[PDB]
């Protein structure tokens, strides 16, 4: 359930807040709209995981796994057993031109998967969630998490990240400033953002939220992305390029750091990520 | 309204949020369960007026007025004008003995103020707020801000503060460690929090949130209360201590600073408070 009566946590024993003390003093950790950036340091799990667990949260993970990117989910799926939503109720719904394809991966008890097959041909992820699967969701889930597949979870990946709609900030522009971000700059789409707009450069490969946010979000991105094949355009990013611009005018509840999409390979360790959540896998 | 269809936000011309420069790098911005703290320079003020008045958000202030503190009316109401919520729809609701002793106070346009009457004998505001006006509010306005009359507004009290649940820091307490916390500390009392338990310690005197929020605490503060009368125990801080346990059990949403319940004459003016906002008058 979301927003239901909220039963007393129990006694806790756990370090005292202390005002005078950031834990974080070399990142954000609020956006100017009072959404908390999530950093490690910033959450004490205990105290989410209590509060989560006292609602018996259902957390649905989408991931599309077409063509040859099946070959991807045996590591997405184990990993996420190990890492994501560990204890909480988890419904993950892989999509799937290939459904023999899906490999067998054991589940933690709580966990189940579901698998969707769909029509083969990264920009129709946005139809499916919300005009395919929308009666479902809601009927199934509290939360839902929209990822690429080509990547596996590396460390804890859990409840702190819930809220009505999240955005990740992208691992190649979260120190750049907002002109160099590649927001599509044609005004003839609907993803058009001038270059004195932008708060974040949020990637397409990691955002969610409540079920009616995140089918809101998807429904308007469908929308954006129809009129602009009407007009003949594609925007620079595709979906990413439709996300940055919901986000722009929808400002998301939380916003999750880098840490929780990252590529090493790319980008390597650098001393503001204490973790790498989620990763990208080569190709 | 609360939770209804979110219009997007217009075009805005504003600084960029920088993820790798805080603001305030002096003071804890982001509570461990990943409720924002109120600072000056933690919040864009355009950006969450656009979203509130997006809403057309309704805020109801309940004041209580009972026997001498009539006389801090005047003060109180009138710089609320100047400083609390202007521009968004308020609903001001004093309680009082003494209805012909409310000062005749200008208000400006989209501003209410309604005098309830009450028996004379703090402790019973609880009741009053929970018992007698719960379908009054929940017909009138979206939030609910309770505060103590012997006060007056200086600066900016605006949506900043708005979210489901929230307490504001006791200007006496915020630099102190837990164990020092004056929370109710006898076993017997519904109050009682150990000493290895506790956040912070928040003011009786500034709470707020939803409707449903400020009813369920109330509600439970005046339970509680109840109790403890029955069982021949009065918590130390009354009402506050009371309150303390209800938020250490049912974490805030937001956490307000200091700045939002000051004493110059007590305690100064610290360097960590850019503003003060909502000040102590004497008596
Ligand atoms: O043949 C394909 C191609 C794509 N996908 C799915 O679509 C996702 C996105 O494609 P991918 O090749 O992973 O794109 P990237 O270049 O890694 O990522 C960019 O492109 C994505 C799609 O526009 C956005 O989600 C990302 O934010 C953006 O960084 C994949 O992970 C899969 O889930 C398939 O299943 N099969
Ligand atoms: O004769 C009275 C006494 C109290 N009040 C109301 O009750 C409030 C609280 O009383 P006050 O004398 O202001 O208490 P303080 O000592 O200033 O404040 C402490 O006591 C309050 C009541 O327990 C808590 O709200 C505060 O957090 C706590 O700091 C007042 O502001 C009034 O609104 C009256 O109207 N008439
Ligand atoms: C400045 C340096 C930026 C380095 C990262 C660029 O990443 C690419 O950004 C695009 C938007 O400009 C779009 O999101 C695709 C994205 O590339 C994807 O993500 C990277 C982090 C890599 O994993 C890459 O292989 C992947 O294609
Ligand atoms: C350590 C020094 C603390 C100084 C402030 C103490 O304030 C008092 O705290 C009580 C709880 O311990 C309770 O809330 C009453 C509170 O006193 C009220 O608030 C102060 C800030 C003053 O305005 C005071 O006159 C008022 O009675
Ligand atoms: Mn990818
Ligand atoms: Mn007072």
């Amino acid at each position: 359930a979301i927003g239901e009566f909220m039963v007393s946590l129990p006694r806790m024993v756990y370090p005292q807040p202390k005002v005078l003390t950031p834990c974080r003093k070399d990142v954000l950790v609020v956006t100017p709209w009072l959404a908390p950036i999530v950093w490690e340091g910033t959450f004490n799990i205990d105290i989410l995981n209590e509060q989560f667990r006292l609602q018996n949260t259902t957390i649905g993970l989408t991931v599309f796994a077409i063509k040859k990117y099946v070959a991807f989910l045996k590591l997405f799926l184990e990993t996420a057993e190990k890492h994501f939503m560990v204890g909480h109720r988890v419904h993950y719904y892989v999509f799937t031109d290939q459904p023999a394809a899906v490999p067998r991966v054991t589940l933690g008890t709580g966990r189940q998967l579901s698998v969707l097959e769909v029509r083969a041909y990264s920009m129709r992820r946005m139809e499916m969630i919300s005009d395919f699967c929308e009666r479902r969701f809601l009927s199934e889930v509290d939360y839902l998490v929209c990822v690429d597949v080509d990547m596996e979870f590396r460390d804890h990946v859990g409840v702190e990240i819930l809220t009505p709609l999240f955005g990740t900030l992208h691992p190649g522009f979260y120190g750049s400033s907002r002109e160099a971000f590649t927001y599509e700059r044609r005004p003839q789409s609907q993803a058009y953002i001038p270059k004195d707009e932008g708060d974040f450069y949020y990637m397409g490969a990691f955002f969610g939220g409540s079920v009616q946010e995140v089918q809101r979000l998807t429904r308007a991105c469908h929308q954006a992305m129809m009129v602009d094949q009407a007009n003949g355009i594609e925007a620079v990013w595709h979906d990413e390029s439709h996300l940055n611009k919901y986000l722009l005018r929808h400002k998301p509840t939380k916003v999750l750091s880098p840490e929780y999409l990252w590529d090493q390979q790319l980008l390597g360790w650098p001393a503001v990520l204490r973790k790498l959540r989620f990763t990208a896998v080569p190709k």
